[PDB]
C-alpha cells in the first residue's frame, strides 16, 4: 500500500549536540535504485549513539542515529536481488559492497564503502532521504534506525531468517556481534589463555562471551562501575576489578596478576588511557591487544613504542572483524541453534518512544542494553 | 694455554657518551659456572652499537658494547652442555633460557633473562668479567662483542656450522635475522603482496631479501639518503622514494602508489615520527606494520588510535622474532646451503683496531655493514 510513496512516519531526530533526542514526525522517500525501505521491529541502544549525543563521535547533524536494529521490508529500489518485501532483516552499519579490495581481502572488513571514517551522513549516491519540518536530515552510517522507517542502500542490509525474534537479534547488528568477534576472529584467543576485558558494558560482555566460547582459562573483568561485575562473571568473567581500589595503576596490578602480562587484552570503553594501560598489560613478548572502544574525536594517544618493539601486537577492528552481509546471517542461524545467548546484554525493554528514558538509563550506568520496539 | 686463567687481551671500551671507543688491554676473568669464553674472529656495526655511543640507547657506562658476532670457544664453565672448547659460536644478544613463559611459548622470543628493557650491563651473576686500568667494565646485552675474547653465559651463544665463514656469517648475529624475520616470520609476509619499508641499511636490506623470499610482489624503500637505492633495487626492492623529494607526506604517497595502502610496513631507523607514518601507509582495514627500528630513550609518540580501530595491526619484535638458540644455527646451516645471501650487507671489512673508522663510515651513510676483523 505504500510502495512508491514518501512514508510519514515517527523518527527520533538529533537536531543539536547534548540535547534530548525529537520524537517527530519525518517524511521517508521511497527506495531509489538498489535501495531497501525497512518498517524497524527493535532497535538497541549502543555507547556508540551515545558518542553522536555528546560529540565523541563527529557526525553531521541534525540526523537520524542509530545503528543496532532488525525489522522487516516494506519495499526495494529497482535492480534490488538479495532481499524482498517481506523479509525479516539486519541492517548493516559496516556495508559489504563486495567489490572493493577490502571486501576481496580474506581478513578485511572495512568496506571502503563506509560512512564511517569521514562521515557524510547520506545515502551512498550524496542525498538524504529523510526531511523533517521541510528540512533534510542527515543519515547515520548508512542505517538510520531510530525511525519507524528507514532507506539503506542494498550493500548495507543482510536478509536473515523467518522465523528470527527480531528483538534479540537486532544485537546481532553491532554490540553482540563486535563483541563476539572481537575475541573470537580479531585477538583469536585461545584455549586456556588469560584475557582482560576493559568495559563490562554490552560490547564488553560480548568479549568475554567470546574468549569462554574460545577456551581461556582466565577472563579478568576491568570496569569502574563494580554493579558491572555480577553480569560480567554470570557470562564467563573469573575474576573482576575496579582500577578505582588501587594504589597502583591497573595495568601493574593485571601484570602482577597474570604472572608477567595476559595473553589477550581487549579495550571496550573508548578512552585513550585505557587503551595504552590495555596494550601496556598484556604480556611485552607475545601478548596481543584489540582496541574495539571508539576514541574521542580527533584526539591523539601517547605511547612507548618499546611496548611494542619486545613483541606485543596492537590491532583495532570494526564490527568484531565480521564481513557484515557475510556474517550476520549465519550469525542470526547460530543464535537459532542456541550457540551463544542474548538475554544476558538485554536489561531493560521499552517502547521507541521512551528512547530518552533509555538513553538516561545508559548514561546512569544501569543498563546493559536496552531494545527499544517499535 | 688461557683455560682458567685471567686473559690480557685487546678490547674497545666505551668510557663516556658521544667519544670514540678506546682501543686498549683488558683483563677477561675465567668462565664462572654455566659460562663460555669465545674468542671473538668477527664482529659488525650495528646501528644499535652506535645508539650506545650516542645515548639513543641508555645503557651502563663504562662498557663494551658489540652484539653482532662471531668467535671460537676458547674455554667453558663447569656444567657446560650446548658447546666445546673449538667450537664456532655466534654470541646472543636476545637469550634462549628454554624456561620462561616467553621460550616456552609458540611466538615468543624475548626471553625473561634478556638484559634489555632494564639493562644491569653484567652476566646473569650480575657481576661482570671485564676490568680495564683496574676499574670494572659493563657488558652489553650479555655479549660484549667488541673484545678480543669474551666471556657469556650459555644461554645466550649458540653452537654454529664448523665449516661457517665467521666474517659473514656474524651478521646472523643481529642484523640479517632481524631484518628477514621482521618480514618472514612477524609481519608473515604474503605471496603477490606489497611491502614498504622504511630505512635501507642492513637490517632494512635484510627486511628487503625476506619481503621478496616470501613472494612480495612489489617491494618499496624509502630513504632519505638516495645513495641507499641501489643495492636496495639489488636485494629485491621494486621501487625506492626519498620523502625529500616530495611535497605531499610520503604516508599519502606510499597510500596512492599502493592504490589504498601497503599490505605491510617496517619501520627500520627509529624515529618516532616514521613509526606513525609507518604504520599509516599500511591498508587501513587489514594492513600489518612492524616497528624495527630503536628510537630515543622515553620518548613518547602521538597518534590516533582510529588508525588501529579500522583494522590496522601494529607490532615490534626483536631479532626477527625468532627464538635466538633454536634460530641461528639453522640460520648458518641455510646460509651454507645458499638459501640466502649476506654479501650484499658487506659494503666495508676493516681489522677491529679501525673499530672508529668504521663507526664514521656508518655515521657518514656511506656504508652498510662494517665486519671488523680480529
Ligand atoms: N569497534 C566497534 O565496532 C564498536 C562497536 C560497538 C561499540 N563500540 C564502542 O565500544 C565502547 C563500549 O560500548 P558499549 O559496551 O555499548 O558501552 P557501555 O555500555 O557504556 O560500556 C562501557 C563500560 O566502560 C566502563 N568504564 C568507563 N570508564 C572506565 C574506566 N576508566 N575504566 C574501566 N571501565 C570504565 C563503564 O562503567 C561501562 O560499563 C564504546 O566506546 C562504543 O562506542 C565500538
Ligand atoms: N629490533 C631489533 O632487534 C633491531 C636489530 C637491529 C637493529 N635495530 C634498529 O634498527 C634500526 C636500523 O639499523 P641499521 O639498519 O643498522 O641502521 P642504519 O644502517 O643506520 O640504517 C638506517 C637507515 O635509515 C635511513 N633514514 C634515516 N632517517 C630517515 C628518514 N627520516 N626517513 C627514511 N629513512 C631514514 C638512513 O639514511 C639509513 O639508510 C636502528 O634503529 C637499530 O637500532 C633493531
Ligand atoms: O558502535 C559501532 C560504531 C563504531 F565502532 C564506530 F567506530 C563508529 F564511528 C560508530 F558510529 C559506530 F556506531
Ligand atoms: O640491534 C639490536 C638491538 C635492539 F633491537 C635493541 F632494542 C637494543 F636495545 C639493543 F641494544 C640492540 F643491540
Ligand atoms: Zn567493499
Ligand atoms: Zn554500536
Ligand atoms: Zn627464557
Ligand atoms: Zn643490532
Amino acid at each position: 500500500s505504500t510502495a512508491g510513496k514518501v512514508i510519514k512516519c515517527k523518527a527520533a531526530v538529533l537536531w543539536e549536540e547534548k540535547k534530548p533526542f525529537s520524537i517527530e514526525e519525518v517524511e521517508v522517500a521511497p527506495p531509489k535504485a538498489h535501495e531497501v525501505r525497512i518498517k524497524m521491529v527493535a532497535t538497541g541502544i549502543c555507547r556508540s549513539d551515545d558518542h553522536v549525543v555528546s560529540g565523541t563521535l563527529v557526525t553531521p547533524l541534525p540526523v537520524i542515529a542509530g545503528h543496532e536494529a532488525a525489522g522487516i521490508v516494506e519495499s526495494i529500489g529497482e535492480g534490488v536481488t538479495t532481499v524482498r518485501p517481506g523479509d525479516k532483516v539486519i541492517p548493516l552499519f559496516t556495508p559489504q559492497c563486495g567489490k572493493c579490495r577490502v571486501c576481496k581481502h580474506p581478513e578485511g572488513n572495512f568496506c571502503l564503502k563506509n560512512d564511517l571514517s569521514m562521515p557524510r551522513g547520506t545515502m551512498q549516491d550524496g542525498t538524504s532521504r529523510f526531511t523533517c519540518r521541510g528540512k533534510p536530515i542527515h543519515h547515520f552510517l548508512g542505517t538510520s534506525t531510530f525511525s519507524q522507517y528507514t532507506v539503506v542502500d542494498e550493500i548495507s542490509v543482510a536478509k536473515i531468517d523467518a522465523a528470527s525474534p527480531l528483538e534479540k537479534v537486532c544485537l546481532i547488528g553491532c554490540g553482540f556481534s563486535t563483541g563476539y568477534g572481537s575475541a573470537v576472529k580479531v585477538a583469536k584467543v585461545t584455549q586456556g589463555s588469560t584475557c582482560a576485558v576493559f568495559g563490562l558494558g554490552g560490547v564488553g560482555l560480548s568479549v568475554i562471551m567470546g574468549c569462554k566460547a574460545a577456551g581461556a582459562a582466565r577472563i579478568i573483568g576491568v570496569d569502574i562501575n563494580k554493579d558491572k561485575f555480577a553480569k560480567a562473571k554470570e557470562v564467563g568473567a573469573t575474576e573482576c576489578v575496579n582500577p578505582q581500589d588501587y594504589k597502583k595503576p591497573i595495568q601493574e596490578v593485571l601484570t602482577e596478576m597474570s604472572n608477567g602480562g595476559v595473553d589477550f587484552s581487549f579495550e571496550v570503553i573508548g578512552r585513550l588511557d585505557t587503551m595504552v594501560t590495555a596494550l601496556s598489560c598484556c604480556q611485552e613478548a607475545y601478548g596481543v591487544s584489540v582496541i574495539v572502544g571508539v576514541p574521542p574525536d580527533s584526539q591523539n594517544l601517547s605511547m612507548n613504542p618499546m611496548l611494542l618493539l619486545s613483541g606485543r601486537t596492537w590491532k583495532g577492528a570494526i564490527f568484531g572483524g565480521f564481513k557484515s552481509k557475510d556474517s550476520v546471517p549465519k550469525l542470526v542461524a547460530d543464535f537459532m541453534a542456541k550457540k551463544f545467548a542474548l538475554d544476558p546484554l538485554i536489561t531493560h525493554v521499552l517502547p521507541f518512544e521512551k528512547i530518552n528514558e533509555g538513553f538516561d538509563l545508559l548514561r546512569s550506568g544501569e543498563s546493559i542494553r536496552t531494545i527499544l520496539t517499535f
